[PDB]
Protein backbone atom coordinates (compact mmCIF):
# COMPACT_ATOMS: atom_id res chain seq x y z
CA UNK A 1 0.00 0.00 0.00
CA UNK A 2 1.40 3.71 -1.17
CA UNK A 3 0.97 5.53 1.90
CA UNK A 4 0.28 8.74 2.05
CA UNK A 5 1.57 10.97 4.29
CA UNK A 6 -1.63 12.25 5.74
CA UNK A 7 -3.05 8.79 5.50
CA UNK A 8 -0.48 6.79 8.03
CA UNK A 9 0.32 9.57 10.78
CA UNK A 10 -3.47 9.32 10.75
CA UNK A 11 -3.43 5.99 11.24
CA UNK A 12 -0.57 5.75 13.69
CA UNK A 13 -2.28 8.44 16.24
CA UNK A 14 -5.54 5.60 16.01
CA UNK A 15 -3.03 2.67 16.23
CA UNK A 16 -1.96 3.54 19.86
CA UNK A 17 1.27 4.88 18.42
CA UNK A 18 0.80 8.26 19.68
CA UNK A 19 3.39 9.50 21.92
CA UNK A 20 4.61 5.97 23.28
CA UNK A 21 7.36 5.48 24.95
CA UNK A 22 6.80 9.67 24.93
CA UNK A 23 8.01 9.47 21.57
CA UNK A 24 5.98 11.70 20.07
CA UNK A 25 3.99 10.91 16.82
CA UNK A 26 6.55 13.15 14.13
CA UNK A 27 8.99 10.63 14.37
CA UNK A 28 6.47 7.27 13.65
CA UNK A 29 5.85 9.66 10.50
CA UNK A 30 9.52 10.34 10.01
CA UNK A 31 11.01 6.69 10.85
CA UNK A 32 7.88 4.68 8.21
CA UNK A 33 9.17 7.92 6.07
CA UNK A 34 12.90 7.03 6.83
CA UNK A 35 12.88 3.19 7.26
CA UNK A 36 10.21 2.86 4.42
CA UNK A 37 9.37 5.74 2.14
CA UNK A 38 5.96 4.81 3.43
CA UNK A 39 6.03 1.47 1.14
CA UNK A 40 4.01 -1.51 3.43
CA UNK A 41 5.14 -3.94 1.08
CA UNK A 42 9.14 -3.12 1.79
CA UNK A 43 11.36 -5.18 2.33
CA UNK A 44 15.45 -5.87 2.00
CA UNK A 45 17.49 -8.05 2.56
CA UNK A 46 20.52 -7.46 5.44
CA UNK A 47 23.84 -8.37 4.87
CA UNK A 48 23.70 -11.04 7.77
CA UNK A 49 21.45 -13.28 6.47
CA UNK A 50 18.17 -11.73 7.75
CA UNK A 51 15.31 -9.69 6.69
CA UNK A 52 13.79 -6.16 6.86
CA UNK A 53 10.15 -6.68 6.97
CA UNK A 54 6.92 -4.13 7.17
CA UNK A 55 6.86 -0.44 7.06
CA UNK A 56 8.82 -0.09 9.72
CA UNK A 57 11.04 -1.88 8.59
CA UNK A 58 11.16 -4.63 11.34
CA UNK A 59 14.20 -6.93 11.41
CA UNK A 60 12.97 -10.53 10.42
CA UNK A 61 16.75 -11.90 12.64
CA UNK A 62 15.16 -12.08 16.10
CA UNK A 63 11.65 -10.47 15.61
CA UNK A 64 10.03 -12.20 13.06
CA UNK A 65 9.65 -16.22 11.37
CA UNK A 66 10.36 -15.57 7.77
CA UNK A 67 11.18 -19.22 7.15
CA UNK A 68 14.64 -18.77 5.84
CA UNK A 69 16.79 -17.82 9.18
CA UNK A 70 18.50 -20.26 11.28
CA UNK A 71 19.30 -18.60 14.64
CA UNK A 72 16.11 -16.18 14.83
CA UNK A 73 14.14 -15.74 17.50
CA UNK A 74 10.57 -14.58 16.95
CA UNK A 75 9.12 -12.80 20.59
CA UNK A 76 6.44 -11.04 18.32
CA UNK A 77 4.72 -14.39 17.77
CA UNK A 78 3.97 -13.63 14.42
CA UNK A 79 4.59 -14.41 10.95
CA UNK A 80 6.57 -12.09 8.86
CA UNK A 81 4.33 -11.31 6.01
CA UNK A 82 2.13 -10.02 8.90
CA UNK A 83 4.46 -6.94 8.61
CA UNK A 84 3.48 -6.41 4.77
CA UNK A 85 -0.04 -6.24 5.22
CA UNK A 86 -2.38 -3.02 4.40
CA UNK A 87 -4.05 -3.12 8.39
CA UNK A 88 -0.97 -0.80 10.15
CA UNK A 89 -1.73 -3.07 13.46
CA UNK A 90 0.64 -5.28 12.43
CA UNK A 91 3.84 -3.59 11.92
CA UNK A 92 2.65 -0.95 14.59
CA UNK A 93 1.68 -3.49 17.44
CA UNK A 94 5.60 -5.05 17.09
CA UNK A 95 7.13 -1.67 17.48
CA UNK A 96 5.37 -0.84 20.66
CA UNK A 97 7.16 -3.75 21.23
CA UNK A 98 10.37 -3.00 19.69
CA UNK A 99 10.37 -0.15 22.65
CA UNK A 100 8.72 -2.30 25.36
CA UNK A 101 12.10 -3.90 25.88
CA UNK A 102 13.54 -0.68 27.03
CA UNK A 103 16.15 -0.23 24.37
CA UNK A 104 14.45 2.62 22.52
CA UNK A 105 13.71 3.38 19.03
CA UNK A 106 17.53 3.26 18.90
CA UNK A 107 16.48 -0.21 16.98
CA UNK A 108 15.88 1.48 14.19
CA UNK A 109 18.58 2.88 11.41
CA UNK A 110 16.83 5.81 10.03
CA UNK A 111 15.77 7.38 13.47
CA UNK A 112 19.01 6.84 15.00
CA UNK A 113 21.08 9.95 12.61
CA UNK A 114 18.57 10.60 10.10
CA UNK A 115 15.37 11.72 12.15
CA UNK A 116 16.60 13.19 15.49
CA UNK A 117 18.24 16.62 15.98
CA UNK A 118 15.59 17.63 13.66
CA UNK A 119 12.01 19.72 13.35
CA UNK A 120 9.61 16.99 15.18
CA UNK A 121 6.49 18.21 14.54
CA UNK A 122 6.90 19.64 10.78
CA UNK A 123 5.23 16.12 8.93
CA UNK A 124 2.09 16.48 10.99
CA UNK A 125 2.03 20.15 10.55
CA UNK A 126 -0.69 20.88 8.25
CA UNK A 127 -2.45 17.26 8.69
CA UNK A 128 -5.47 16.87 11.02
CA UNK A 129 -5.35 14.56 14.12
Amino acid sequence: KVFGRCELAAAMKRHGLDNYRGYSLGNWVCAAKFESNFNTQATNRNTDGSTDYGILQINSRWWCNDGRTPGSRNLCNIPCSALLSSDITASVNCAKKIVSDGNGMNAWVAWRNRCKGTDVQAWIRGCRL
